């Protein structure tokens, strides 16, 4: 029994999770020019394009322009702000100055990114917000790309975050105060529905906030609560296999990990399928270690520190899903949540253990802080061999390896893909999205005698340090794969874009609902 | 209470350890002769011998050799082997060929080792079953030595082990399916009985067992579990000192050390008496960490892998043991297993802690991965103080310090022992079994001083290290000795002789039968 | 400077690399058949193939096969090799048994591996040749790959290595005397297949040999034997030269050792319209100590590895002059020794670059990147051409095995185009390659520098570093360069646990063959 003060307070937070909508509005010039006619939202506007966008005819037109603003144009460098002050400029605050800032955004970009350059939208639109005279006000967003989905999560991921503990926002189920509402403008009218843009943004910073939170907050129990919270309101169907009854069942990987902490592992099952013929059926897969202090195999405490986001592919598939139900995109979705805690105590899983898989595969155990993998073979055995369907495409999502970071960085996550097509879909959909993706090696021969064990089938971790360890990662979830499943499987590494100096990214998302949209 | 399934599990494992019989039968050429008439046990013969046995006239004369044998015979490499098929050649499977497989053996043999080098003929004979065609076969292997208990040791260490958990092997308790019957062919009729020498198989094949299986299936709860087992079948008295009990009863030692585990530590005293008059009174003592994970000194993951073995003390004592009982050795004895895991958690004992030993003497805790010889300092003061008889002798046996490995290296187990007669016995058992062993520095006068302690009676770690690490170790444990006790201590640091490569050796047991053999 | 009686050895390690020449011939089943009318090379025969090309019916027509033969086809295992005996089979050295030992090679192989899996190939033959009964013999090796360009590598590779020092044969230059003359027989001229090995081979002695016979001087000597052989132009930069010339990086780089640094240019023009102007740079640390940041003794084990690069363009160049390959090439050998003394260039030095940009040394260990900036700034802009593409080849950086492994280099190029083309070249020589993140926009920012115009490292650790690294050497290109730039890490597929593999130029060879 949890201390009763404990349980107001988780339950307040689970609460904030499941209602949070987001605080970004989406709409165009021409709509703008007639809603507002001409009068701003507040006592700040912010204008971010490219070089040759921002010396366009049309921004001159723009109800906020004067010839200090072109000067501001002429000022500004690359990739930086520049801020000035205009006297007397129709408003909805009746504020005596409005405070333009523009921002510059680069052309350049290289055949693996995104070519609008999302990744300088999110900071330019920080910096401007950091200048903000009022908190709960409106700020005017004009930006001059068309490239609708990309901005709209760039913006969506920009500012302040919605999870906050200061000032006493603790007693306020860790809503920050401090957050603006942000009405971007597009040129043109949109391209994507602004009803549709919205929920984007909402599950692109519902994914920042369940990150973001410690794991005093976000356990493996308040997570299976939020999904199912979202369950009952959203109209599908969630399954839970909790604690010991993993152990009955056959899943001897995810209870293994997660069976010596305080708050028992779950795997959470959810499920959508649209009204009409889907075009195809996926199921996706994420990593929920709620936090990783690395078992037995205890972690040092700087690579303790940050940890609460080692459930980053977990809250990535799940607000993916969201998206898609919200949206009603004609996929037919599986989505499985592996949830446990990675903690240390009597009962914690050994260096030496052998693991009897829900695949029916022995594993040694060589290594409790390789635990990402054991839990993850669980699941995608789960999702290829226990569902009501077989699925065409495994999309398993996971911060699974700091290998990730040496080989794609701190801005693509790692793609171990057994499909030269599904390799190539979930690419452009990154470079679609803004959420961007890169390969790592596929080649099976070489990844599977790094497992050889003397007594079990497999081992949990490489014989060898430098030999692809993205890749041999992600083949050790392979070989969990259901015989009866043929098809495209995706490995996701998303170890470091989940994250920034400033917290959560909310990553992950806004990629899949442009994988799914074009297939 | 544990899930229900892994209670079926264990008790499973139990079992199969209980009732596990070898795979190796022993006779000789002329019986062989006489039973087979000439026709192979299977598609598969091997013949292992030095250079000079090989060419001796009554290989010629064996069933199996050809003019291709015989050419094997000169391109085979001393330590190595050489393969040759021959067509046509009768025997049991009817396979159109047969595989004969030459090994030499080496002649070379220093002071400090075996003469007749079964670490080779163990190499040689796993090499050459390494090219099976079929499992669950009969593989005859006629060996030119006549050194029989060496040998017999040598082959039932070698080759695939009878501990697995690959391909489903988990659904039948671990028992490898992969396990070839092994027929020993000596020239002459052996020295020792078959009957016998089937034992000697049998305890270093479940003493490797034991030490090989992994820490989720061996327990504190299901050793005891399978000396009970063993007690009640051969018939000899078994005393358990579980948990808490421990505590009050003045055992501060093994309570503290294993406290914190999950499954309670136990003190399980074994007794054997032979019907006549014994030669000897000896009294065995394991140390019988089933996983030492340091406590709350907490190793690190390199360090903690394969610590699975560090039970391999106890292990020895108790197959030694067995063997002792199931042949009627002419010994009385006792045999004492310190059951525990070092585990880490809030009921961990303390670097800082004070131990009330049950010898009464207090022990500051400096380090508590130092764990082992706190377990048998209570372990050896059982012993030599609360049994029913005094015993001339006390053998225990450890997987005490890596100091060892450092100092008599993997091969030879170190000695740590208080009488040159003593020492000189079982070091000429080593010699006779093949399970080698050679001598530390014993004195005391220079030990004792690394041991001062502020506030208690000694401290359980050196003040300095590099001052005869082995040996410090085993005079902490002959402190805690009875001072009723006043015969021969002979304390085995067998760390890395335990294992190799492959997993467990069975170290220990046969080393124990030679021992006693010769009083 | 030096003891006489080391004078003598080096010089007469120089002429053995020089002189070296192969110990592989390639031929066919019929033509074996006729030249040899069936009589056996030697007491060892060896076959290897696939498990469906093993059971084809032309194998039982072979010379060497039986009942015996066609047992072991049956008893062997994937990937492993099985020895059986053959009694009064005919053969040259009058042997009364002839060993035939048969090896499977796999047919799995993914999208990003050599079909062929002459990786297999490579160990299968070395597991045979373990069993060899008398050295300075020759052993018939039947393949039944028709992918003949790969499988020759491979065999050249396999084995025991040329360079040895054991039994004396330090007394000897350094020339193994355990090696047998290998004779594969297939199902490209021999002639050119034999130069194909012989780079293979020269590249692996180069890697292999110590950093007490293989310096900085002793290579350079070597190029230059080479040089005077084949008729090709050598240009050499020595020491203190490189300083007044203005080539601070590689000059600041190898100052502290005992023998100077240098700057090897070579250059062949083919008689005709050549197909391509190419620039080959390579990295040629012959010992990479760290400098003042100074290595821990488990890392700078294998380090005399670090001239990998180096070997790879430069015996890559040796094959495309030697076959007249119609493309033009400049050959650039960054050599320098990254020592630890007096004159070490230090972490905190400031480096004008040749470039004219400057560096500030975060960390003498990230040497490799230094001495390449150079080189390609040298390449792109200080010869008597442009050239179409530059290939830079280096040990560079740990990253790589994390990232792509220890068969895969790993590839940093600036167009899509020349990486597909490098890539096919990759699969098809079985010297295979990987791509690394291509995104200079996110590389750029790690090299921020207070003083300098750039670090020469990261300012955090885990940001594509095999990329990163990669990037810096882009920043000290020509501005008169346009065209396309192959970064080539391969700081593991140089060795195996056997030594070197001589990996490098047959991959370029290929690269070269289709362009
Ligand atoms: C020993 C295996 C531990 C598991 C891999 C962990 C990540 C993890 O625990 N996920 O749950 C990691 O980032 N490991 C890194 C790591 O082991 N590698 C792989 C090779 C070199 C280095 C990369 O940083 C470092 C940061 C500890
Ligand atoms: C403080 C630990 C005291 C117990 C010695 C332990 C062995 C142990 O845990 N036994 O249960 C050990 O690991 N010994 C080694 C060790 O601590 N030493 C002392 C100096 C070098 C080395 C000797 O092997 C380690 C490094 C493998
Ligand atoms: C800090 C500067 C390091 C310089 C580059 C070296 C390799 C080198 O010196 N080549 O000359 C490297 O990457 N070394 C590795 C290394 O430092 N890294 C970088 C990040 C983690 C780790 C392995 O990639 C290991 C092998 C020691
Ligand atoms: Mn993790
Ligand atoms: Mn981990
Ligand atoms: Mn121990
Ligand atoms: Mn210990
Ligand atoms: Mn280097
Ligand atoms: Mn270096």
């Amino acid at each position: 029994t949890l201390p009763k003060a404990e349980a107001k307070e988780l339950s307040a937070f689970v609460q904030s999770c499941v209602e949070y909508k987001t605080n970004v509005c989406f709409t165009d010039v021409a709509a703008y020019e007639s809603n507002q006619k001409g009068v701003l939202s507040s006592g700040l506007a912010v204008l971010v394009g490219t070089h040759k966008q921002l010396r366009d005819p049309a921004v001159q037109r723009l109800p906020f322009y004067n010839p200090a603003v072109a000067e501001a144009i002429e000022r500004v460098k690359e990739g930086g702000t520049y801020g000035v002050l205009v006297e007397g400029l129709a408003n909805a605050a009746g504020s005596k100055f409005v405070r333009v800032v523009v921002g510059e955004v680069p052309t350049k970009a290289s055949r693996n990114n995104c070519p609008a350059r999302p990744d300088v939208v999110t900071x330019l639109v920080t910096a401007a917000l950091d200048e903000v005279k009022e908190p709960n006000t409106t700020v005017d967003v004009f930006v001059l790309s068309n490239a609708v989905l990309p901005i709209a999560a760039a913006v969506a991921r920009c500012g302040k975050h919605n999870f906050s503990a200061k000032d006493g926002a603790a007693a306020a189920a860790y809503n920050s105060g401090k957050v603006s509402r942000l009405q971007v403008v597009f040129p043109e009218p949109p391209a994507i529905p602004p009803k549709d843009l919205e929920a984007v943004a909402t599950s692109t910073q519902l994914c920042q906030r369940l990150v973001d939170a410690p794991p005093n907050l976000l356990t493996t129990a308040t997570f299976t609560e939020i999904a199912q919270g979202y369950a009952k309101a959203l109209g599908f169907d969630v399954d839970v296999i909790c604690g010991d009854d993993l152990c009955e069942r056959g899943y001897g990987g995810i209870y293994s990990v997660g069976k010596a902490a305080f708050e028992a592992p779950r795997l959470v099952t959810l499920l959508y399928t649209p009204k009409g013929t889907p075009v195809k059926k996926v199921s996706l897969v994420g990593k929920g270690i709620v936090y990783d202090c690395g078992g037995l195999a205890l972690k040092p405490a700087d690579y303790m520190k940050l940890m609460k986001h080692d459930m980053g592919g977990a809250a990535a598939v799940f607000c993916g899903f969201l998206t898609a139900v919200r949206l009603q995109q004609p996929v037919q979705l599986s989505c499985t949540l592996c949830l446990a805690e990675n903690a240390i105590g009597p009962k914690s899983y050994r260096n030496d253990d052998i693991i009897v898989m829900k695949s029916g595969k022995t594993v040694e155990v060589i290594n409790t802080d390789a635990e990402g993998r054991i839990v993850l073979g669980d699941g995608v055995f789960h999702a290829t061999n226990e569902l009501s369907f077989t699925p065409d495409v495994v999309i398993d999502m996971a911060t699974l390896t700091g290998a990730q970071g040496i080989a794609t960085g701190r801005h693509h996550a790692g793609l171990y893909v057994n499909e030269e097509g599904a390799e190539a879909a979930m690419l452009r959909a990154g470079r679609e999205s803004g959420e961007t993706c890169f390969p790592v090696l596929y080649c099976p021969e070489y990844h599977e005698p790094e497992f050889k064990s003397n007594h079990a089938d497999m081992t949990n971790l490489m014989e060898r340090r430098d030999n692809a360890g993205v890749s041999c990662a992600g083949y050790f979830i392979t070989t969990h794969l259901s015989p009866k499943f043929t098809g495209a499987h995706i490995h996701v590494d998303l170890a470091y874009p989940v994250f920034n100096s400033n917290g959560a990214t909310g990553f992950g998302p806004a990629l899949l609902t442009e994988y799914f949209r074009k297939l």
